[PDB]
């Protein structure tokens, strides 16, 4: 499946298929130099496959910390200064081989090096089906997730589904949060169409039919980022369950997708309090449990603390916290939520556990 952005100009292709790794060849041959920024762990799993391309040496490897460890200024400055010592040209390319963390970090590097160089997205995670699309890139700050970054369109997005076969369940859970999130944004018939498929851990962990739902998430996103690239409108909906997700993630250092799931439930609880949406909270929580989501940690969730991180959410305004809420399927709204409401939403979510 080959998709592609449809902006007035400067568009990129999104190759999503098994073995898509074959498309990298053409690109590598078009650049003066290329820097393969690869995840520390991902490096171990696939170093072999790269030892070849890393022979013609105008192609270099840059091993970075795995996961969130890489999204920091220090790693950013270190990496930038390192590449620059190669006397690079503007016709260089930063190839991000890894998950959203690698993509975000390497993307920010591509976006700033000489004010901008070529950027190839090489997603290796399920979750990365969401992150490798949209041009949003960046690193974290002491005040929270993704506070420094940019909107930088990659040159291409090469998604070789074979990469998924090696994902442990923890990652399958983390990455499913995004897939599911896209189902929620696609309405009731879509949300149940996926709950009836990935009913339990057995099916999820098998990844059967995951491809279908991944392409579905990528399509749901492509349209949203093409319609509202700089997130001035509907793209904000993609942040569903991220106001609390990002707060829980940064403070508790748990997997990104896991945090999103907690935030989604939180988002529902808030919706019930503000609109009396009658969201079956027990329904959503049962589904997580069955999928294998830990969710024990929350037993020590300090709202007072988390609120500080939510107070940095890039969705906020002068009034304060702005959340993406599902008043009900098909009816998503973006609005301010007072800390009184938010605080009760957290005390209640905690209660369930
Ligand atoms: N910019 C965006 O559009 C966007 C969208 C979604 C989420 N994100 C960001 O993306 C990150 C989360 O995504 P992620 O799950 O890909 O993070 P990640 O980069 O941390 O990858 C998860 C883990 O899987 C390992 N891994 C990578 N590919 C593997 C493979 N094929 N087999 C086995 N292990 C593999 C990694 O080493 C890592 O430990 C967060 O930093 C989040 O803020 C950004
Ligand atoms: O606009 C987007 O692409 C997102 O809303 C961007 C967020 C990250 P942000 O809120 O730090 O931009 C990402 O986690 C979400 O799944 C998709
Ligand atoms: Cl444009
Ligand atoms: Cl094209
Ligand atoms: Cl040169
Ligand atoms: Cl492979
Ligand atoms: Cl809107
Ligand atoms: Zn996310």
């Amino acid at each position: 499946m080959k998709l592609q952005t449809t902006y007035p100009s400067n568009n990129y292709p999104i190759y999503v298929e098994h073995g898509a790794i074959k498309y990298i060849g053409t690109y590598l041959n078009q650049f003066d130099q290329s820097f393969l920024l690869i995840d520390e762990y991902v490096n171990q799993y696939f170093a072999n496959k790269f030892d070849d391309i890393l022979s013609y040496e105008n192609v270099h490897k840059v091993i970075i910390p795995a996961g969130e460890k890489t999204k920091t200024f220090e790693q950013y400055q270190e990496t930038l200064e390192y590449i620059l010592s190669h006397h690079v040209t503007r016709n260089t390319a930063i190839i991000a081989v890894g998950g959203g963390a690698t993509g975000d970090f390497a993307g920010f590097v591509a976006a700033t090096l000489l004010r901008g160089v070529h950027f190839i997205q090489v997603p290796t995670t399920i979750l990365a089906h969401d992150s490798s699309v949209g041009g949003k890139v960046g690193i974290n700050s002491k005040q929270g997730k993704n506070l420094i970054g940019a909107f930088y369109r990659p040159t291409a997005v090469i998604y070789d589904l074979d990469f998924l076969k090696t994902l442990p369940f923890k990652q399958i859970l983390s990455g499913y949060a995004e897939v599911y999130k896209h189902a929620l944004l696609n309405g009731e018939s879509a949300t149940q169409d996926i709950e009836q498929h990935f009913k339990d851990r057995e099916i999820l962990q098998s990844l059967n039919g995951m491809d279908k739902y991944i392409a579905k998430g990528i399509e749901t996103k492509l349209d949203i980022v093409v319609a509202d690239e700089k997130e001035q409108g509907v793209r904000k909906f993609l942040n569903l369950g991220h106001t609390f997700g990002h707060a829980v993630e940064y403070y508790h250092k748990i997997p990104h997708g896991h945090a999103v799931m907690v935030g989604i439930i939180y988002q529902f609880i808030v919706a019930n309090a503000l609109f009396d949406s009658k969201h079956d909270i027990s329904h959503y929580i049962q589904y997580l449990i069955q999928l294998g989501y830990p969710l024990d940690m929350i037993t020590d969730l300090d709202f007072e603390t988390l609120y500080q991180y939510m107070l940095s959410d890039k969705k906020n305004d002068k009034q304060g916290v702005q959340m993406v809420l599902m008043r009900q399927f098909g009816d998503i709204v973006v609005q301010h939520v007072d800390q009184l409401t938010l605080q009760h939403a957290c005390e209640q979510l905690k209660t369930y556990f």
